[PDB]
């Protein structure tokens, strides 16, 4: 509750995560949750490797502990790896690192907690319930009594929301104005898009936070940017700061994919063993989360308008169905139920015509026949694709391409929503794939654009009085 | 699309059928499916009756094949059966009518997918979606400059409504004004509704399409049906006209009784193994198709008014109270859980409840009561709208009995609202009696109606000037 | 049908309890299971503990009735128990008492059944169906020909509403103006209310039917009360009144205790046995049924009302979850999905991995364990703004605490929100505590209002020419 110490832009993102994450001790546990997450994955991962005998497993009553290897033997086989110590090394200095971000993560995090219960006066108990807007009430009446900010200026509310949303705004304004590589042309295919977690990261940390960044403060454009002559100067540093980072990120791959081939095989594997159509689910697509977001919003009132509108987007990409898959499967499904009926009066008549070795077998596959089919045939209803569908999926989000609110039954607009809806299984894949995607894209697609960043940050940057340099747009 | 290279309706119709059936190649399929699945059936049960040997197949490790004689064989078998091969030949000779039939139809399909193609311009692509209302209008701005007719206005396609359903109006208003006898008073129940597919079918072949019928172009009435004298031998003609097609349809009835023992079998036995309620749930009633039809009206916008109008429909089916009942229930439960409670509270004390003879039957007799009785117990708070359901029902619908609205919850309204909305079992019964049903109306029941459908032909039959003659209702 | 043979109340709320318990026959049969309810928690209450030897039964093949002693002992082994001979003839004088006025009412409604097939002309067959207001259209247009009581008065139309609910729309002011103690301050909890059907009851025969009540007619009030002055010796006799109708209570306390023990023991428990989350669902409470009441608002439409919006409530009253669990949740389901796709991967590739010493039962505790977190884990894109929908109920519900519509998610509007619409188990436990419990509210708590009581009957009772003396605000 100090008197305005500290960069603002981080004491307010913190005053939020803490809301976000309902309450200090909530917050220290998932924290902790996902530091054990990470090392248990990898040392699972090690164990499984290195220390457990697969043939006496197999083949080769016994116990689930006579596999497993002493340990005075699975130290010296795991450490005559010269691929997996190293691996293992790296693994383990990126997780002190993170340890370490995390000690004092906390160590900082005392200090809102503090400022909650003093400054604001919400106890922990009654943050889960205490709500944003009160808060904001909150911060914004503490601000006369206890000294904050230079003082300056008194604060007004949207103040804190270009503190926490700085470079969002600008991640928002690049993806608007097709900065930012996203649309390829693959062969085989249609204009995709390829837009994920980790492009996003190396993006920002190419243009927001980093050693030689185009910012020096978190809250300042460096001098020469808002210059207009030397352009070319800065844009050639600029393509060499991401050729070297790409260069980086190509180096780093092996280790990326790894995890990420890793990570990803077992969070599903179990979820694909029990419902394998959890993935045919759709999700709402990073890619989607920038483009539907509005200037000044904060991450739940996103996420708010982005469930809210969820269920209608699947009632309309759930609309549309081949009449031919619908024929074929009502065919098929006329077949193979005339077969199971025959077998079945059959097995009934005599019960010995039962089991026949083969005909049990096929009486269960003829009954998985008959029940994908009737799953593809249509029932009653639900046929509309109507623009009521796209009526209402719009008046959540609030925005659609302009040639969509006519014809919300072809297959461009069906295409392009598809983009937006992002199924999961491809998420999961476009994931996977983003370790060695990412390097190429970054090296090729974003370096000739560099001239055209460094004219967008010299034109859309305005420096206001109280908050320091924020995106013209979000003005 | 030859200018007036054909009467307007056989090409019109055609149009229309290709719309529906998204496409010429989903159209080309159906077809094909549709001529298989007839050879499938009569070929299937001409194996099973004639090739298998049930004995070794049932009891005297055995492959399937083992069962089955060897072709050699199995055409003797075949062939030394003068009844088998009779329905053979009589069903090879229609399956082969049908094939011709679909051949030309075919040729003739090919020449309405260029008409699209080339003079709509809407690709097998874009029809799925291109949509009825699209084409409709579109066509009428073709008729510029694909001419078609030799002396025609611009489509105003009311016309062509008339040209897609002239004899489909004329089943409209037959239904409407209570020629075509459906009513019967069986004995042991009300007045049964029986109006199947292959009465109608007979209908038509008699009023319509036929060597002698009422029609001679498809677009003119005979000369002599508009003239109001001669009526007396014209009817004893139809009379005699409507008795020979009778003992035609009495002569087949063994042939069509046999095809709908087959299909439904295939058809439906594999429902009733799967799910026995299935055809518990009701369907729309090929009486009630026609009742509840409105003026000019193609089948896809009735059928989209028929299940718009589905679920308000089963809600009504399924909500009328028995009230007393309600009260037995409740008793019941009473009594039964509270000998229920003692005997379990017993069981819990000592667990030796057991060697009592009926004890543990007890308690499985008295759960199964509690459970029937809370099942029949009406769940507190489960709202109820008789005046809503018989008010969202007819807004779907548009027509109603004048005796229905005030008494909704009556059993007068439930009945005669039943035969509209009857279930598929009795869909399928009513379709399996068709074969011997038919003849006997149609020979006793239609024959001494003739001199009044005379006279509905004389009387309702308006010429308008583009369309030929057309139902004086559907104007 | 006769001309005010009986008061207008006591004909006109018979005519409407007729209307309810659908038709005459079905109202005898239901008080007829009334009074079999009764009889035979009482018999049982006393053949479990006095015929049966729990002994035999126990332990010392056995058939039921060698329990059971014969009745030349088992009448004098009840008949040697004063106590229980004392409960039995006070519980066969209440008995005799309520079969006496099941005589007699059964004797003055078939007075009022042919009234309906007389004067009214619907029949019982069409009266479960008949409606309400169709009664009022006919009772009201009857008061011509058949004339009415006195006919001073045409049918109000609100006369018949003042007669039917004189009593209650006085208990419905007496709960709105905070007469009545029904908030009480428990140590350990909130402020409770404890408004039960015995309290009610206690308050009615306080005031409105007894030997000394404030009414003499049950449509005129006694005439001292209109009297300004004398009001202090008034209030000082209804203080006396009170308190030894509050005596009589205490007194009774026993075995009311006992009849609540034994009729509530033996419904609920089994239920519990059953479904011991049906307790957890919640009602609507005896209070709240008072406080959400309109005036002049017969059973029926309160009722009606009252399930309308009994859904929205229980959304309402499920909305709040915890944080943390939800943590815990879904990292028990990632490490018990990962440590399960490791062992389902194995017994996959080799199948032998199964037969391991713990491997027929880790992998379905693994299972239980993420089928459980995944059913804690709430769904994403689960939208729940708790504040947006108590819009809804009190669309339904129609009354509220102003401080509700601003704060709808803290834990004050939650609490006092509960209090409307508890859970079962507090209102079992909370019929089952007001035998004990209202004796000494009764005596305690209400004798201190009585000054309070006697200057609402005198401020708040208006003679209204047709009706007699209702309440002032029911007008």
């Amino acid at each position: 509750p100090w008197h305005h110490i500290e960069n603002l832009d981080l004491f307010f993102s913190r005053v939020y995560n803490l809301h976000q994450k309902n309450g200090f001790t909530c917050m220290l546990i998932g924290e902790i949750f996902e530091l054990m997450q990470f090392l248990f994955v990898v040392a699972f991962t090690t164990f499984l490797v290195s220390c457990v005998d697969y043939d006496i497993l197999f083949a080769n009553k016994v116990t689930l502990p006579d596999a497993f290897l002493p340990a005075q033997v699975c130290s010296a086989r795991i450490q005559e790896n010269g691929s997996l110590i190293t691996i293992l090394v790296i693994a383990g200095v990126f997780w002190i690192h993170r340890l370490i971000k995390f000690i004092y993560n906390i160590c900082c995090y005392w200090e809102i907690h503090s400022f909650y219960l003093h400054a604001l006066r919400i106890p922990m108990s009654a943050l889960p319930y205490c709500t944003w807007q009160e808060v904001q009430a909150r911060i914004v009446q503490t601000q006369k009594e206890h000294q904050i900010c230079i003082h300056k200026r008194e604060l007004t509310e949207l103040d804190i929301y270009h503190r926490i949303l700085r470079f969002q705004n600008y991640m928002v304004a690049l993806v608007n104005k097709s900065l930012l590589p996203l649309r390829f042309r693959l062969p085989g295919l249609g204009e995709a898009v390829f837009f994920t977690r980790g492009l996003k990261y190396n993006f920002e940390l190419i243009l927001f936070w980093g050693p030689g960044s185009l910012f020096l403060n978190e809250w300042s454009l460096k001098a020469e940017y808002k210059r207009g002559g030397q352009r070319l100067e800065l844009a050639q540093r600029l393509s060499n700061r991401i050729l070297w980072i790409g260069i980086a990120n190509f180096l780093l791959c092996p280790l990326i994919l790894i995890w990420q081939i890793l990570y990803a095989f077992f969070s599903y594997a179990e979820v694909l063993k029990r419902e394998p159509g959890a993935l045919g689910a759709r999700c709402w697509s990073l890619y989607g989360r920038c483009y539907l977001r509005h200037f000044n919003e904060l991450e739940h009132e996103l996420q708010s308008r982005l469930n809210r509108g969820y269920k209608p987007a699947s009632k309309y990409m759930n609309c549309f169905l081949s009449p031919l898959l619908t024929l074929l499967a009502k065919n098929g499904a006329f077949f193979a139920g005339s077969i199971l009926a025959v077998l079945i009066a059959l097995t009934i008549y005599d019960e010995d015509v039962l089991a026949v070795e083969h005909v049990l077998t096929t009486v269960t596959l003829l009954g998985v026949t008959v029940t994908v089919c009737r799953s593809f045939i249509p029932d009653q209803h639900m046929v509309f694709c109507p623009e009521q569908l796209l009526r209402v999926i719009l008046a959540h989000i609030h925005y659609m391409p302009d040639h969509w609110q006519g014809n919300a039954h072809r297959s461009q607009t069906r295409d392009e929503f598809a983009q937006l809806f992002q199924y999961k299984a491809v998420f999961i894949l476009e994931e996977l794939l983003s370790p060695i995607v990412t390097p190429l894209i970054l090296i090729f697609c974003l370096r000739p654009r560099a001239l055209e960043i460094i004219d967008f940050f010299r034109n859309f940057t305005v420096e206001v009085v109280g908050v320091g340099d924020t995106c013209s747009f979000a003005q």
